């Protein structure tokens, strides 16, 4: 019932989530770019 | 009164609460260069 | 003196910290390239 | 047995982390933008 | 010898530390890339 259960695998998730993201962004942008420049 | 009443609830804010963000520069930048390049 | 005394309104600085930085980054590029592009 | 062992190793992991990404994204779009604009 | 010490100068540390990053990215970009284009 009382909060503070776990932070330990809390804290693991934004860290390899931002990750995914962080790929989609800078992959995703070199595609839709390289094939309009080239 | 006293401080650390919960932190899982809001570590999860920050995660998704970024996605959002993240996702907002990725397809911005896109539609906007895509559309001068183009 | 002793450690722990306040996480709740700490994490909630950089979220929104980030939140300023992730935008700047994405209006500041737009505005230059489309800029030089166009 | 019981949660909450460590977080101050932890929440390094994410810093040092996110660093290794945000870097590959500036890096590799310039490569790979600037070959095909030059 | 025990875990938990200090959590809130470490917070700070990824917050501040992202700042640096996140304008590396879209400064050291910029000026290839309006190079590059200009």
């Amino acid at each position: 019932m009382l909060p503070f259960v776990q932070e330990r695998i809390g804290l693991f998730i934004v860290n390899f989530f931002i990750f995914t993201v962080v790929s989609a962004i800078t992959l995703l942008v070199s595609m839709a770019f390289l094939t309009a420049t080239r």
